[PDB]
């Protein structure tokens, strides 16, 4: 009975989100997507997004949540979260999440590492870029490349 | 069937080493800790003093190692490797491992952060402070304690 | 005479800013905690002032004071010229080593810092406040004095 | 003929990043300095403003050139026949913040980046910090160009 | 006349080098790579010019050349006075950024540093050798010259 | 009476080591050089040399004295009475590896260590790269007080 909840604005998800969801799905029963809840998509839209491109994930589901994300993760009977690291300021910035989750609700993190293809993506960035003409086509998954193309022509 | 390799040189085992032993353990089916082989212990006193600080934990066990860690871990059917984190310096070099592990065999790296109390800790500093008899009973199990004022005195 | 100046917000102060003022303390002869009032945070300048200096009562070479403007006027206008604070991480090192050169290079102040106590690394007051307000139990990384009036604010 | 831009808000230019120009200036044959402007957030100076205060401090720097422009830097470089950005680095943060654009804008546009180590002396030096500490008296006079102090100080008062 | 030195122990050189080497040579009209002879690997120097002149070809503007002692002496006496590398990590960059302003310091040259392309950030020859010597698959790291090469060594 | 204590091998003293000494000794009432020898390595200069470098530098410093040790740190701090380290730091990875001894030593023995950021202007300087580059001709004799540079020539010769 294994289980992690993996946390995110997710606006949108990337190809990098993406890869962890797989790989935290291969070593952990159930996995939990929470989309936290001002900015691009709506959280259904968002949900809506992450569930197309993790069909091929059975053990993964999304949900949106509130709060304290270690209430989230306890309500659920897990007591664990799990998210990527690209870079020195992802490490030290989580760390400090991660210690003071643990300190506060017994909850653990589990950490793993970019795909080095992926370490410069941030949602952020692929929307500021796509804004102005940039093709991120390769950072986003297909699905979310066509919402996003018409997000900003609406 | 979840499950992770930890691997270390142990020499010797601390505190910092046990926290992410007994957190590992309970996030995965089974833990292995291996033991990788020029310290102070040897492999079979380094193993003895693992073991003996995890006999509540279950689902895990203790082993040596050589050559490739991806080899270690496929040989026994596992695809994830489990370790702790203290600083950028460790992000940083692990990441990297990380990443070459993943390119090679496909194994797969998680991380989780150093308990607060513990961030200091390293096996090298700490034989290195109580050769010059500095007291680090509060750093390392009260067994590997005994063995290493042992060592010194011997 | 030996003293130094240490600078803060302190919305609230934590056990983490506390060690800090115990050890710069025992080690210059004079220390002046400053509170820095700026455009806003949870407790007034008053009430963090009163909070530091209950959680400071055994320290007789310590004072609390408001502050604001340029912190090297602050320091020099009290016939002092170094500021101390506590580092946890690599950003707050970064962040202040800026700081502390540009401190130094605009008023010849300079800026001693101490490592952070590895139990406190983690606590700032901004995630202490966040996670109260949530419900969460924060009462190990504050004083006493504190905690009380926290959980006032949040009702 | 070989060349580059050299990005930034400077608002104001600063020494440190005149070190750059110099720098950039004496190892590609051309250097366009490019003041990138927010439409939607003004600065402290104007556009020209920012402009005249670099012309004024690269005035011995015939193949520097100073040009504004907004939207994808990339789109800048490649409109004058260029494929390099260089810029200065100062801290760990720079790096970190600097390498992901750079990937970024060689992925999206093959545009490549040049980055040089701060001089030792300005390492601590923003735009930012010296307009906040001469807004509260602080003297920045040796951290900036002579083209730039005394229309900071008055853009204070 | 623009140029650079990129220096190096290459031993042997990678992929990520040899990406470095393209973007040098795109943006400089000459580049010189210069491998350093030390007190120590797995390649000869000559052999490490052959493998970068093999993977090198198409540049025609860099060229190869050992060299030791001091590196701005190197590069002073070819009438340059930059040299080019990449950056991997935030420790590439510490250490990296030490050793530019002391070239700066002692004789005027400079440094310029280009990012690691994602895809090789955590290459090293160090690991690729070691990886490749307990029979790990290190070919989509070197170019494959290189690897060739490096499997009738570890034979 | 507050004191402190300053380690390190100095071999040699840097201009960043003094600048380190004389702002020690500007808000501690006593300050203690630490000449730390490895007994089972020796360095470039003897523990008698690297003292007479630094006394020489530090003559206008009147409550600055030089003492070597070995061992422990911890234990030559408290056997002078103090209780406090001080040191400079130049890089993230010097903060990062300082911090740990630092936890280490309050832990062991309830010593503090005070910190101050390097001088900008010699944040690239260490003795084992000084070392290097003079050793292959390179000048540093801007890095380095007068006390220093020709006996460090006279050794490489
Ligand atoms: O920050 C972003 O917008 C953003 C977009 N893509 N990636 C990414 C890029 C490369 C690799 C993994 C993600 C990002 O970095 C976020 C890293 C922190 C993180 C928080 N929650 C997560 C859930 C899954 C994975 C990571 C995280
Ligand atoms: O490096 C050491 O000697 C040493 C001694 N104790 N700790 C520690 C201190 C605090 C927390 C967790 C460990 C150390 O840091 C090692 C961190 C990397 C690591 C490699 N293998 C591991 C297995 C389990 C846990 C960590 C690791
Ligand atoms: O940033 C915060 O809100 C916050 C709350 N607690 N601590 C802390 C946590 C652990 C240890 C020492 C403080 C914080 O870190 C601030 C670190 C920078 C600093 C600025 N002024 C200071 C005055 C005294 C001490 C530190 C500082
Ligand atoms: O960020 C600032 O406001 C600011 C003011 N001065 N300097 C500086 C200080 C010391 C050395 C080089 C600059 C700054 O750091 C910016 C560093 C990143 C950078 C972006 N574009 C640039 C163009 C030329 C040079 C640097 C940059
Ligand atoms: O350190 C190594 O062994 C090693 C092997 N491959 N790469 C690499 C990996 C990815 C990208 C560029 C190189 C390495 O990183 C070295 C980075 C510093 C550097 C020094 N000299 C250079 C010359 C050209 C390029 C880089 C350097
Ligand atoms: O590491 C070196 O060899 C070396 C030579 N000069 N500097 C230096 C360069 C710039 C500024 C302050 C020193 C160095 O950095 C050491 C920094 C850590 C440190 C340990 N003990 C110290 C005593 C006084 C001052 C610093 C330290």
């Amino acid at each position: 009975m294994t289980g992690a909840v993996c946390p995110g604005s997710f606006d949108p998800v990337t190809l990098g989100h993406l890869d962890v969801f797989e790989r935290a799905a291969a070593q952990f029963d159930e996995v939990i997507v929470a989309v936290l809840i001002a900015g691009m998509f709506t959280v259904d839209e968002r949900i809506e997004m992450i569930r197309e491109s993790t069909a091929d994930l059975p053990n993964l589901r999304v949900e949106s949540g509130q709060g304290l994300l270690v209430d989230f993760v306890r309500e659920r009977g897990l007591n664990a979260i799990v998210k990527g690291l690209r870079t020195g300021t992802d490490f030290e910035y989580e760390l400090q999440m991660a210690q003071m989750n643990k300190h506060i609700a017994g909850v653990d993190t589990f950490f793993v590492a970019t795909a080095p293809a992926y370490s410069f993506v941030s949602s952020s960035l692929a929307k500021e870029v796509a804004t102005y003409g940039g093709d991120v086509s390769a950072l986003l998954p297909a699905s979310v490349h066509q919402r996003l193309l018409g997000k900003l022509r609406g």
